[PDB]
Parts: structure tokens; C-alpha cells; sequence
């Protein structure tokens, strides 16, 4: 298993440009192409990123490439953030993927909001962190995703994704 | 694995009569022999139960026999108790052993005190039950034992006891 397959399951993978819930052009694994209402602008940005005249249609390998750039950006966002950098540095690679998954869902600001949970993870207090996260509004809003992420924090394994 | 090995780990197994923390004669896996201050009375009760002139010294197989009678008593205590019977009947055999372990530590009255946790277990809400039990005074008082029992409730497996 790996982080691409994890986010493909938790977030979805679309091969054709669509609009997200705020109306912005998106493709792949929640890859924002542009905030412009121009579909042409969205296509021009996509073409630049993957190096083809795509006409808004990509392959899974191209989605993975865009994904890999989004992960690199997410990690740079984390490293720049005094609230997220210490927990991130402390985590093993599998638990880092769980933290990046949350950054994909809710953004750095969203994830930095979990002060107590992040400190518990830093302290390797896995059961306590998991119980603490299960009490969140995040968990109540998107329980299938949060349960899998929380299992990932709890166990440091990809077991939540085994049958998916 | 089985419940005898679980309680041998969590509670201890002594082959020679000792006094518990209230001063009462005990042997095996917390097997109370008598509330009398007479060591002779304690020995006479022990001799009757195992069918030897033991002089207060038994073998592991005899401890297991006394254990098996204590389990049968604990289960009868549970079945008689309107607060414990419904959860007990609902549980698989491994999770029943976890409930009996708690009855060994704290008695039926102690265990019937966990109204919300027991309802969560009845509902098969394993993660929630486990988080709820981890917030207890029981957990704070005897965290090594409670963690193992709670893992047993959480997973329905004997994994907590693997390396013990």
C-alpha cells in the first residue's frame, strides 16, 4: 500500500475535469486547476501540468503525477507551519500519510486546529490520539474517512484499506 | 489462548496460600478460601475443594480447577444480574472472557457500574466502548490490566496477551 492508493480511496479519482462543491475546476484526486470560471483556463493549466493538449481528459498515471506534486506541496506546507512541523517530523511514514490525508481534506489551517490530538500523536500516545479524534466534528461530518485515517494513526499500518 | 491463561497473566497465579489486601486467605488465581482468620480453616476449605490433604500447597492443574469453578460462579453471577446478562449474552466468547476478567477484578457490582460502556458493547460499538472505558477510574487505577482487557473488547481477539 501507499499514500496514492489511500487518497484514491478516501478522496476519489476523476479522469475528467469537474467542478468541486464551491464550483472550481478540479480533476484527478481533488486537484484544483484554476479558480477562474473559464473551462478553457482550467484546460490550459491542466495542459501545462501534464504536457499534452488534454482537452480536460487524463489517464490514471497523469492523475498520479498531479497527485505527487500535490503531496510535495502539502509536505512543504506542513514544514513551513510551526503547528504541524513538529508532529510531522516525529511521525513514521505511514502516520505522516494519515496527516497529509487530513491536509488534503481540510487544509493546513483545518489540521493545525487539532492541537491536543497532534500533541498526543507527537507523544506517540496512539490510542489516546485516536479516541480524541473520534470525538471531533470532523469525525461526525465524514465518519468513514475519519475512521480509516484514525485507524492509520492508531496502528501505523494500512489495515483500514485492506478490503477497499 | 483461553481465559485461564488471560487471568493467569492479569491476576497472577500463586501455588501457596497467601492473604489478599484485606487479609483474607487466598490461593490460585485470587481464589478466596475463607473469610476466617484461621489458617487451618483456610486449609480445610482448600482440602475439600481439591480432594487432598494439601497443607496449603497446590499444583497449577489444581489452581486451574479452582479457577474453572470460579469462572462457572462468575458466569452464574452474571446470568442472575439484570444489568450484566443482556451484554454477556450478546458477546462472542473472547469478549465474554474480557467481561469475566473485569468481574474477577472488581466484582459484579463493580462491573454493573459501567452502564454506558456495557450498552456500547451490547451495540457492538467496539471502538466507542474502548475509548469510553479508557476514560474510567478503573483504567487510571490499573492501566496495564485495563488496557489489555479493553484491547480484548475492542478487537475480540487475544492479541493483547501475545507476548506475555
Amino acid at each position: 500500500m501507499n499514500i496514492f492508493e489511500m487518497l484514491r480511496i478516501d478522496e476519489g479519482l476523476r479522469l475528467k475535469i469537474y467542478k468541486d462543491t464551491e464550483g472550481y475546476y478540479t480533476i484527478g484526486i481533488g486537484h484544483l486547476l484554476t479558480k477562474s470560471p473559464s473551462l478553457n483556463a482550467a484546460k490550459s493549466e491542466l495542459d501545462k501540468a501534464i504536457g499534452r493538449n488534454t482537452n480536460g481528459v487524463i489517464t490514471k498515471d497523469e492523475a498520479e503525477k498531479l497527485f505527487n506534486q500535490d503531496v510535495d506541496a502539502a509536505v512543504r506546507g506542513i514544514l513551513r507551519n510551526a503547528k504541524l512541523k513538529p508532529v510531522y517530523d516525529s511521525l513514521d511514514a505511514v502516520r505522516r500519510a494519515a496527516l497529509i490525508n487530513m491536509v488534503f481534506q481540510m487544509g493546513e489551517t483545518g489540521v493545525a486546529g487539532f492541537t491536543n490530538s497532534l500533541r498526543m500523536l507527537q507523544q506517540k500516545r496512539w490510542d489516546e490520539a485516536a479516541c480524541n479524534l473520534a470525538k471531533s466534528r470532523w469525525y461526525n461530518q465524514t465518519p468513514n474517512r475519519a475512521k480509516r485515517v484514525i485507524t492509520t494513526f492508531r496502528t501505523g499500518t494500512w489495515d483500514a484499506y485492506k478490503n477497499l
